[PDB]
């Protein structure tokens, strides 16, 4: 059976996407599709992985297979 794990991200405005945890792909490329298919852009966003009530800001050049199957968050770089 084709076993391909996914990653549960949360896009701006309480959106959510799951993208296959590509080993050899940055969260940039992976979530790029996620945002780009949603009319959004990763450039004005950041990735986090929430542990025990704690936010771990991830790099877009970080590989998404690191965060395989974890719930990540994509928040808007909007200083308001």
């Amino acid at each position: 059976s084709p076993q391909k794990p996914i990653v549960r991200v949360f896009l701006p405005n309480k959106q959510r996407t799951v993208v296959p945890a590509r080993c050899g792909v940055t969260v940039r490329d992976s979530l790029k599709k996620a945002l780009m298919m949603r009319g959004l852009i990763p450039e004005c966003c950041a990735v986090y992985r929430i542990q025990d009530g704690e936010k771990k800001p991830i790099g877009w050049d970080t590989d998404i297979s690191w965060l395989t199957g974890e719930e990540l968050h994509v928040e808007v770089l909007e200083n308001v």
